[PDB]
């Protein structure tokens, strides 16, 4: 079952990025923590909406797509990443990962249903990379 | 109105950037139509030594924020 | 059966020839107009005998009897030549060339009859580069230069000419235009071609890239 | 049987393109009108080089060269196409699109003796499509 | 001390780099630690016209050779 | 009359030559004695400047054309 | 067994790059003598390292590794390379052609152990491809004149230095060295070249053709 | 096995050149000793390119080819040259001579492995006779 | 004495021929060394504008009679 | 037998040729009388020593020498020469013509002896003909 993060958090976030900027370390500290447990791509997707800017948010999405690529790059050259199953039948493909896959699209329920843990996991790691990029480009 | 945005000549890349997309995506545009006007709008708008970097690019920018990173990497620190 | 040319064509370009000259781009495209179906050598000569002064007429008929020895050498070094025949009695000797067999001579619908479309192709094309070989005689790249004021179009367009209407051979031509591209062609677009990113590697890739980032003035 | 195109009409076109540009919709207009039977490499090839300047005729045989790329890739993509046949025996290669293949290289007899329509028909709306690039490029 | 090192206003850019280079390998660094300074100083030293050459570079230089290479092709010719 | 033309102080080659070839091919002389005369009125007449770079020829000049050729060649600027 | 270079010889060839520069052909020649033998990675690693400044070292660097890198591909190419195997265990990696593969790295014995004379003689090539194309970045033949009092054989001696030192391929050097002498060289060896009753294909031809025939003065 | 000449001979024999000249005694007598063991077309080549200047270089590949075609006529004439074999499979092209045939092109190893002796000598005395021709001819 | 015959400023070139023929062939020169030297007192005496006319020979010329019919030919007629 | 020309006669054409010149028609008359009986090669190479000055005997070998080849060319494309014969073994060299074979260098009679009467007035013609051209030459 899907549970929203607080607006009540991302509100502060949001106020601590419009402050303190994108590259502190308490900035980067506090996304950590809303970092914390493993996020669907429609979290993080509205996340990244609301406390970044309009620009920002264009680096940070084509950050993102860059490092899944490398993730599925990764996937394609080892069957035994916690996203992939055993067989060629559970290979993660891009639009599973970005939340673009039949049955997830604009619907978080069913995104949590379909999701593997490693998935989560795997996009959460590529979120927070990609968050570090922009940051370090931005400024 | 986004058709009446310039790039100051004091004024940062950044700000005009974070104004002209304000101005796109507030408006009544479709949205399949926002990205290549703010293309076409960093490319003739922001004065012309951003539009000369902008010219020469030796990659071919298709997106806003590629075109963003682009001319923040390679800009006149000035 | 032999249509004749049109006067009216040939007096538009016997006045295009003489107030262009022979050398203009305008007046070549004319020529290759007026060049396009297969001629007989009566039309071909007559053609030269009228657009042509005494003198570059002259000169026209030693560079075609020079080019079309040319095309009957590498005839008789290929029995495979779409004038010639499979057995050696189809063999093409400069008088059916030039029109002086047995049949032809000053007869034009003689000529069309006897004549094979190989041969005719070939005879054209021989009297079109003895054209191009006059034409350069009648009236230099390395000394093109970029004006301060001029575009770079015109400038290309120029330079380009200059070379493909030049003495190098054809297999020259792309290595001389680029490296003239980047040497002339005043200092900024100089600096413009020397900071791509990408490397060109042809005339028109390098024109694209030089019209697209030009300072706009 | 090859028939050449008036150099009357020529003529005419080419002051057309020496006046109104290259990018004028009654220029495209008289292009497409001189594109309408399918013509063989060397119609096309000689036309473009008597319409066009020097400069311009070297960026449209690069245009037209990536053009034909893009169809011959799409020729290999299906065994379908109009220029193809049935068998591996008749693939039309770029030699044979760009008139240098073998019995074609500077002979329009016998170019128009081996070609098909269907070659013809690509060859031609290959032309037309590197015109409007490099009409759209040169201003 | 290389981090001393500037590019004066009437010297030439590879007078520069020699003594940069040189300054920089026989230093206190780590061999692993010189090639990333080289370059980095060539971007922050090498007075801001020869900086703004290095910073709209189309492509990525990744060596301090590639870098004089580069400079030494599109400098400004006085 | 063919066998009257010089070719005057200032005049240029061409010109002569155009005006030569028009009275020896529109005159009374058999057609294969034309070229022969062209010939010979070119090294005759044609003031004594183009004579002697006629005559002077390394190779054997056998055809009006090639010796228009050579003439228009190495004829003085001026 | 490994055998270093002489130091004396690398000392000449050293004071040699320091005078005449890295481009001149006595330079280039010098190179293709201690280029002789096929040197294993430390030897050419640390010529390079003596006779090169340091800048000019780190081009040659990158220029080797590109050119290094070119080979590999073609090794991956061909399975039949001299520096490959038969079979796959003898693939040629970048650490065995760079000296930095395990039992390698600083000592040169070992070196001279492992690697293959094909590996050798790739890699000797490499860096000397590698040297002609530093030498050609590290420092106009289109603005070369013949002086109004200059002689032939200076004019010709400085026309071939700047086109064969500068950035043209090498097969398109003789067509321009021909085409420079025909419209360069001051009008009287222009017209002299132009009345050449042979055909002058070559430069070489060229030149004897005008020190024969050649204005005494 | 092929052993390269050394380049501190071949630096004085260049200095010699430029400074006594090409038609000196000293020079040829230079050339003679530098010219004693046999070489092979490689060793030759890269010499007359080092001591050389560009125009001399190409005046003497000339004068080289051509007493080259000179021996290899004699040798038609004559099969019992010293460079030739008794049946027709040892007749030796000039492919051969200048170094061009296969096996040959770029590799002075391969070059000393197919070459004959008499091939070496013929190769060794043409092209001094060459470099007498072009010095008589430069000065 | 043969090696001291020149080509008078007002001679003509067949007076000067017969002369140095005439010298040459009643010396005391052996009778295989008469046509060499002949050919090289043609190219070294006769005042330098046939000095001029036969170095700048597009043939080669390997006889006396074909040195005389050359010069004879492309002479400066005066 | 050999019979030698009367040195009278050829006094008096040399006096002829020095008063008339070379190229008047009386004195192609007189060498045509002197050359009505065909002569060996002897006797024309002497009568054209006295004769005519030095470099018009330059330039008449030069001459002769051409013609004869035209004539040994001819001889070559027809089998039925008179100087030649219908085996192999009569065909005429230069060296037999110009008087430069074995048995007959300096010696008139053992010339007179292996010369054949075709020869003897080819020879004659070509001298004829060598004669007209120095003439038309020399002045």
């Amino acid at each position: 079952a899907w549970t929203p993060l607080e607006p009540k958090l991302i509100t502060r976030l949001a106020d601590t990025v419009r402050t303190k900027g994108l590259r502190s370390p308490i900035t980067m500290a506090e996304v950590e923590a809303l970092m914390s447990s493993p996020l669907l791509p429609h979290d993080v997707t509205n996340l990244m909406r609301v406390i970044l800017g309009p620009a920002p948010y264009a680096l940070w999405m084509d950050a993102w797509g860059v490092q899944l690529q490398t993730v599925i790059a990764a996937a394609t050259r080892d069957p035994r990443h916690p996203a992939n199953g055993q067989g060629r039948g559970e290979r993660t493909n891009l639009n599973r990962l970005k939340g673009l896959a039949d049955g997830m699209v604009g619907n978080p329920q069913g995104q949590a249903a379909l999701l593997r843990p490693g998935e989560l996991v795997a996009i959460t790691a590529s979120a927070l990379q990609a968050f570090r990029e922009v940051a370090r480009l931005a400024e």
